[PDB]
C-alpha cells in the first residue's frame, strides 16, 4: 500500500471524472485530480527546470477536451522510484514516469527522470519522509464560536506559558489525534502537574511550525463550557457550525468528567469520526469520565503528564523569575527557586511539585515586598509635624487679631524646615531588596508548621544518628530496641536500603515501648506526632478485612483505611496486636511491603520509603519474659521463631526486626516519672511553675509504684492529690510562688 498520493487523489477525481466516456483511468485522471481548478490552481519539481507547468494544464484539461500510456508511466515511475530510494510514487516522484501526463506536444514541456528530478525532489517533500501518507498532493505542492477560545493566535502573541520537558506528551499527542478509533488523548494528571502548560505547548508548537501544517487549520481553541440555564444545547448548535467549518479542534487543558451539562456531552452530537482533541483528566477524572462511560473508552488514549523534576521545575521559575519578580517588585534569587523548589518537595505533601513550588517562592517573595513597603520611621515623624504645623498655620490666617509676621511666619518656617528634613530622612535611609533560600523559606514553613521547619534543618543526622536517645529518652527501656530501629532507619539514608520500601513487629509488656514508641517515632521521625495512625486488629480482622483495602472481588467504599491513611504518606502505621489479625491482614501486609506500594482499587500509589509500620505483639507471651536473662539478641531470634510458628514466613520475612521491650526497673522507673516532671514542666512552666519534687517522696514514689505490665500505675491516685492539688496550692500559697520548685 503506497501513499494516499495517485490513490485517494484518484478517488477523488472519479467522483468529478465522470466526463468523458473513458475507457480507463489515464493519467489525466490523476493530474486533473491534482488540483481545484483546470487553472494553475502548478507547481511540480519540475515547473522550476524547464516544465511551463501551466500550460501542461491546459494541455491536459484541453486533451480530455489504466490506460495504456498511463500503465507506462505508473511502470517507469515506480521502477524509477525504486532506484532513487523513494518506495512510494508521490507528485514530485510521478514526473519520472508522467509517457502519458505531460505537454506531449511539438513545443513540449517534458519530464525529467534520473538527471534533474532527482535533485528538485530534494526540495520537494525530499529527505525527511519514512512513514505513509501523503505530501498534500494538491496543487501547489512540488465559525470558531466563544466556545472555542483561540490558544494558537495568543501562542503566536508570545503570551503562553511554556512546559519544561513534555514533548513525549505532544508527540503523542499528535499521534493519538490523526487515529479513527482510539484518537482522542487524554493528560492525565492532578492539575498543576503541568498540563495546563502542555495544552498550551501544542498552541506553540503550533505557531513555531514544530508541527506538520495541519493544526494550521486544527487549532487549538479551549472548550469553555458556560453556566452561570441548560448549555448543552447551545454547544451542539454551535458544534454544528464549527464542524461544518470543518477546521478547527476543541481542547480540555486539565479536566474533564462526565457531566450532566449526554453524560458523553456533546459527543453523540459530534461523533463524526473527526476533529480529535486532547481531553483532560486526572487519576479519578480518568475513571469519571472514560472509565465511568466504558462505551466512548475505546475512542481515547490517556498520556501520562508527570510532574517535572526539581531541575525541571527550577528551570521554569528561573525562566519566569522575570515575571515574578516584576509582580513582586524584588528581586526573587535564583538560589531562592533552588531551594524553594527542594523545600517544597520536602515540605508539601499535598499537590506537584509546581505548585508547591510556586505557593513557596510567592510567600518568601511577599515578605520581602512587605519589608520593602518602605525605607529602612523618622520621616514618619517629621511627616507628622508638617501635618501639624499646617493646621496650626491654618488657624493662624483665620485668626481674628491684629499683628506672615510671626502667627503665620512662625508655622509657615517651621514647617519648611521640617519639609527638607522628610525629605532628607528619605534620600539617607537609602526593607529587603532581594529575597534569601533558606532564611524565608525556613520562616514560611516554620510559619505553617514550625517544629525544626523540620525538614528545613535537617541534614539527616539529628533523625538517623540521635534518634536513639530522643527515642529512647521518650521510651525508656531497652535501648537495644531502639538501637535496632535507629539502625533500619539510617540504612534508608541515599538508598543504601531498598529505595522502595520499614517494618517491625513490637513484642513486651504495656508502658515499655511497644506502643509508645511508635508515637515518638512520628514526634521524632516526622516531626509530628500525629504522624501516628493506630490501626485496630478486630476492626480489620475478617468481615472487615475490606475495610483494610477496598475489595469488589467478590458504593464508592474507600474502606476506612484506604481512603483515610492515604491522605498523609509520611506516617507511622501502629497495628494492633496482630495475632488478632486475619490471615487476609498478613497476607495483605505482605503484598503491601514489597516494592513500597499501596494496593487498592484506586491506583493512589504511594512510595512508602516514606512511611513505616509497627505491629504490636504478644505471640511470644512467655518468650517476651526471657528478658527477666536473656540479651536482645537471643530474646530476639526467640520471639522471631514464634512469630514464624503463628504467621506467615514470607510476611515475617519482611520485617526489619522483632523488637524486645520490657516491666520497668526502679532505674527505669525513675527516668519515666523523671520525664513527667518534663512534661509537667512543658504544661506548666511556660502557670510559670518550675517542679522538684521533694526527694524523699520523689524517689520513694518512683521506687514504690509499678504495674509490671502497664507502666507505674499505683503512683497515679497518690499522685493526682499528692501534685496536683498541691501545684493548685502553689499558686494558692504564694510561699512557693509560681516560679519557684516545690512539691511532694
Amino acid at each position: 500500500r503506497l501513499t494516499e498520493r495517485a490513490q485517494r487523489v484518484l478517488a477523488h477525481a472519479q467522483e468529478e471524472a465522470i466526463r468523458l466516456n473513458h475507457s480507463n483511468i489515464g493519467t489525466e485522471h490523476l493530474l486533473l485530480g491534482l488540483m481545484k481548478e483546470p487553472e494553475g490552481i502548478a507547481a511540480k519539481v519540475l515547473e522550476s527546470f524547464n516544465i511551463t507547468e501551466d500550460k501542461v494544464i491546459e494541455e491536459v484539461e484541453k486533451l480530455i477536451g489504466y490506460t495504456p500510456r498511463a500503465k507506462k508511466v505508473i511502470e517507469l515511475s515506480m521502477d524509477e522510484a525504486r532506484k532513487l530510494h523513494h518506495n512510494f510514487v508521490g507528485t514530485e516522484h510521478i514526473l519520472l514516469g508522467l509517457n502519458e501526463g505531460v505537454a506531449a506536444r511539438v513545443f513540449a514541456n517534458l519530464d525529467l527522470n534520473i538527471t534533474k528530478a532527482r535533485a528538485q525532489v530534494v526540495k520537494a517533500l525530499g529527505n525527511p519522509e519514512m512513514s505513509n501518507k501523503n505530501a498534500q498532493a494538491s496543487k501547489s505542492n512540488n465559525t470558531l464560536d466563544s466556545l472555542a477560545r483561540d490558544l494558537t493566535v495568543i501562542a503566536k502573541d508570545g503570551t503562553l506559558d511554556p512546559v519544561i520537558g513534555r514533548d513525549k506528551e505532544i508527540t503523542r499527542v499528535i499521534e493519538v489525534l490523526s487515529r479513527r478509533t482510539k484518537n482522542n488523548p487524554v493528560l492525565i494528571g492532578e492539575p498543576g502537574v503541568g498540563k495546563t502548560a502542555i495544552a498550551e505547548g501544542l498552541a506553540q508548537a503550533i505557531v513555531n511550525n514544530e508541527v506538520p501544517e495541519t493544526l494550521k487549520d486544527k487549532r487549538v481553541m479551549s472548550l469553555d463550557m458556560g453556566t452561570v440555564g441548560e448549555f448543552e444545547e447551545r454547544l451542539k448548535k454551535v458544534m454544528e457550525e464549527i464542524q461544518q467549518a470543518g477546521n478547527v479542534i476543541l481542547f480540555i487543558d486539565e479536566l474533564h468528567t462526565l457531566v450532566g451539562a449526554a453524560s458523553n456531552i456533546l459527543k453523540p452530537a459530534l461523533a463524526r469520526g473527526e476533529l480529535q482533541c486532547i481531553g483532560a483528566t486526572t487519576l479519578d477524572e480518568y475513571r469519571k469520565n472514560i472509565e465511568k462511560d466504558a462505551a466512548l473508552e475505546r475512542r481515547f488514549q490517556p498520556v501520562q503528564v508527570d510532574e517535572p523534576s526539581v531541575v525541571d521545575t527550577v528551570a521554569i521559575l528561573k525562566g519566569l523569575r522575570d515575571r515574578y519578580e516584576a509582580h513582586h517588585r524584588i528581586n526573587i534569587s535564583d538560589e531562592a527557586i533552588e531551594a524553594a523548589v527542594k523545600l517544597s518537595n520536602r515540605y508539601v505533601s499535598d499537590r506537584f511539585l509546581p505548585d508547591k513550588a510556586i505557593d513557596l517562592i510567592d510567600e518568601a517573595s511577599s515578605k520581602v515586598r512587605l519589608k520593602s513597603h518602605t525605607t529602612p520611621n523618622n520621616l514618619k515623624e517629621i511627616e507628622q509635624e508638617i501635618e501639624k504645623v499646617k493646621n496650626e498655620k491654618d488657624a493662624a490666617v483665620h485668626a481674628q487679631e491684629f499683628e506672615n509676621a510671626a502667627n503665620l511666619r512662625d508655622k509657615q518656617t517651621k514647617l519648611e524646615k521640617q519639609y527638607e528634613e522628610a525629605k532628607n530622612e528619605w534620600k539617607n535611609t537609602q526593607g529587603m531588596s532581594t529575597s534569601l533560600s533558606e532564611e524565608d523559606i525556613a520562616e514560611v514553613i516554620a510559619g505553617w508548621t514550625g517544629i525544626p521547619l523540620t525538614k528545613i534543618n535537617e541534614t539527616e543526622s539529628e533523625k538517623l544518628l540521635s534518634l536513639e536517645d530522643t527515642l529512647h529518652e521518650r521510651v525508656i527501656g531497652q535501648k537495644d530496641a531502639v538501637n535496632s530501629i535507629s539502625k533500619a532507619v539510617r540504612r534508608a539514608r541515599a538508598g543504601l536500603k531498598d529505595p522502595k520500601r520499614g517494618s517491625f513487629i513490637f513484642l513486651g509488656p504495656t508502658g515499655v515501648g511497644k506502643t509508645e514508641l511508635a508515637r515518638a517515632l512520628a514526634e521524632s521521625m516526622f516531626g509530628d506526632d500525629d504522624a501516628m495512625i493506630r490501626v485496630d486488629m478486630s476492626e480489620f480482622m475478617e468481615k472487615h478485612a475490606v475495610s483494610r483495602l477496598v475489595g469488589a472481588p467478590p458504593h464508592d467504599d474507600g474502606g476506612q483505611l484506604t481512603e483515610k491513611v492515604r491522605r498523609k504518606p509520611y506516617s507511622v502505621i501502629l497495628f494492633d496486636e496482630i495475632e488478632k489479625a486475619h490471615p487476609d491482614v498478613f497476607n495483605i501486609l505482605l503484598q503491601v511491603l514489597d516494592d513500597g506500594h499501596l494496593t487498592d482499587t484506586k491506583g493512589r500509589t504511594v512510595d512508602f520509603r516514606n512511611t513505616i509500620i509497627i505491629m504490636t505483639s504478644n505471640v511470644g507471651a512467655q518468650e517476651l519474659q526471657d528478658q527477666r536473662g536473656q540479651d536482645y539478641e537471643t530474646i530476639r531470634k526467640t520471639m522471631l521463631k514464634e512469630l514464624k510458628n503463628s504467621f506467615r514466613p514470607e510476611f515475617l520475612n519482611r520485617v526489619d526486626d522483632i523488637i524486645v521491650f520490657h516491666k520497668l526497673t526502679k532505674e527505669e522507673l525513675k527516668e519515666i516519672v523523671t520525664m513527667m516532671v518534663n512534661k509537667l514542666t512543658n504544661r506548666l512552666s511556660e502557670q510559670n511553675i518550675n517542679i522538684i519534687v521533694t526527694d524523699k517522696a520523689k524517689d520513694k514514689i518512683a521506687e514504690e509504684g509499678y504495674d509490671p505490665e502497664y507502666g507505674a500505675r499505683p503512683l497515679i491516685r497518690a499522685i493526682q492529690k499528692t501534685i496536683e492539688d498541691n501545684l493548685s496550692e502553689l499558686i494558692l500559697d504564694g510561699n512557693q510562688i509560681e516560679g519557684k520548685k516545690v512539691t511532694v
